[PDB]
């Protein structure tokens, strides 16, 4: 952390934060979800780290080179070293990108070294090649060099995310799934696990084997897992959590900007929040009925009226404002609703539903009051616009990815965040093949236009392509885009450190100060 001259700070340098639910793991190679990637910047540290503002800077590679933007070169310091105590080597990257790679360990994320374009990953993800073929090695212990199949001038942007980010194999190799417990684990990043304990807290104390251990200020860190928004608020308020998770409640939130403003950060944010329709399951596999969903929503009811926390209504997946987005806005999101409704109800009275026989389906959501309320009222304008009824269902966070990977669902609610700022951080999640596409949707148009965007070397031709890419998507309705969200949530005033400048909410508990108080 740099603490600003003359502030003074706390004698207690500790910090309790929500974290929204219970992760789903600490294990990197195991994780997707914010509330996962929380708590892994605080233990884990790749190549890159994202500074305070958000850019992309100096983690565990000190420096790097890139020839011809295929071959990059990382420079490790040499006094980068796990909690303990031994070297953090381009030999840990080299067998962690491997494993992340091999599909015995079914990484929700194994695709990651593929938006990266890394050598002989589709083959290895596909059984063909081994993991150890991967285009990674060590040139020496504090070398790491990578291999890709194509320029990507952006590659390095990717190297903050967890799945890229170094595991212990002793630990793993030796412990399986219990190597993250706090007895077996090992950590390089600011922190090291204390306690841990499944719906209650996370506790993680200063790593003092860090290399940037003297920059580090707070000394332990709470990580809960409120779903509860109401409850997280609450909490807040009667002094026991000094950070709220980024989810706000509706029943509340209007009061808290006129009662603690200063407290209220809303600051951009590059997530889109969106109903997923399973592709692959009669009857969503038809797109007039997926084109009907995503019509009948009225963006504005539940944007302005129903939840009103300064989000925008939404036309595409990828944000409007991500960095190299230069997206035409569709003919339907310019219509009244009206007209939108009409088109809606044509398209399913064309698909074969009627008065007597109905179209009814599930909507999943992870349980949360935010997504229950919304929910709610997507129940009652779908209801009231289309003819369509609904019966929802909640499931705890790490229970609702594992069926949305699955497919055992009709429609869930979703949020994808940019894991780097860069339209194909969207957009390579709709690839066939993807290992992050619950849409379960399958395009070769859309694969083709993607595919396409590392063969050209113009940015132009780039975003006319991220374009085309989100009007295919639209056009068969992969998806329902309902807002793209802003980053709301409470921090109290003597939380020092926190800009609210990084739209991807790259936090590191290592950049953060307790003011006295
Ligand atoms: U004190
Ligand atoms: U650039
Ligand atoms: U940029
Ligand atoms: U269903
Ligand atoms: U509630
Ligand atoms: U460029
Ligand atoms: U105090
Ligand atoms: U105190």
């Amino acid at each position: 952390a740099d603490v600003p001259a003359g502030v003074q700070l706390a004698d207690k340098q500790t910090l309790v934060r929500n974290n929204g639910s219970e992760v789903q793991s600490l294990d990197p190679h195991k994780i997707e979800g914010v509330p996962e990637s929380n708590v892994s910047r605080d233990l884990f540290e790749g190549l890159l780290i994202s500074d305070v503002e958000g850019h992309p800077s100096p983690g565990v590679a000190e420096k790097w080179e890139n020839k011809d933007f295929k071959v990059w070169t990382f420079h490790l310091r040499e006094n980068a070293k796990w909690s303990d105590g031994t070297p953090v080597t381009a030999h840990d990257f080299v067998y962690s990108w491997q494993r992340l790679a091999d599909p015995n360990t079914a990484s929700p994320y194994a695709s990651y070294l593929q938006y990266g374009h890394i050598a002989n990953i589709d083959d290895i993800i596909a059984g063909k090649k081994p993991a150890t073929d991967l285009g990674v090695k060590a040139l020496d212990d504090h070398t790491f060099e990578v291999t890709l199949s194509e320029p990507v001038p952006y590659f390095y942007k990717l190297l903050v995310h967890p799945s890229v980010s170094p595991v212990p194999k002793s630990a793993v190799e030796k412990f399986g799934d219990k190597w993250t417990q706090p007895a077996n684990i090992v950590t390089n990043g600011a922190y090291k696990l204390k306690n841990w304990v499944v719906n209650e807290r996370i506790v993680l104390e200063r790593n003092p084997q860090y290399w940037d251990n003297a920059k580090t200020v707070i000394n332990q860190v709470t990580y809960l897992p409120i779903s509860s928004e109401v409850t997280d608020v609450n909490r807040y308020r009667s002094g026991e959590i000094d950070m709220t998770y980024n989810n706000m409640p509706i029943e509340l939130f209007q009061k808290l900007k006129k009662e603690i403003p200063n407290e209220v950060r809303v600051d951009p944010y590059l997530c889109t929040y969106y109903y997923e329709i399973n592709n692959q399951k009669a009857p969503f596999n038809d797109v007039r009925v997926r084109t009907a969903l995503k019509l009948a929503l009225d963006r504005d009811i539940i944007v302005n009226k129903v939840k009103n926390q300064g989000d925008l209504p939404a036309y595409s997946y990828t944000p409007p404002y991500t960095d190299g987005a230069k997206l035409v806005e569709p003919e339907w999101f310019k219509w009244s609703q009206q007209k939108r409704n009409e088109e809606a109800k044509k398209l399913l009275a064309e698909a074969g539903f009627t008065a007597d026989k109905p179209l009814t389906f599930d909507l999943l959501y992870n349980t949360s009051d935010l997504h229950k309320k919304l929910a709610i009222a997507v129940a009652s304008i779908w209801k009231k616009n289309l003819g369509v009824n609904v019966n929802l269902e909640n499931q705890e966070w790490k229970t609702f990815l594992d069926t949305r990977h699955q497919g055992t669902f009709d429609v869930a609610r979703a949020g994808w965040c940019a894991d780097y700022n860069e339209p194909t951080s969207f957009l390579n999640t709709m690839l066939s093949d993807s290992s992050n596409n619950t849409a379960h949707y399958k395009s070769p148009a859309f694969d083709k236009l993607i595919a396409d965007t590392l063969k050209v070397a113009d940015d132009t031709q780039r975003s006319e392509l991220y374009a085309k890419a989100e009007q295919q998507l639209d056009k068969d309705s992969a998806i329902v885009p309902v807002y793209y969200y802003v980053n709301a949530r409470l921090v109290k005033p003597w939380v020092g450190g926190y800009t609210g400048k990084d739209p991807l909410d790259n936090i590191y508990v290592k950049n953060l100060y307790i003011i006295k108080h």
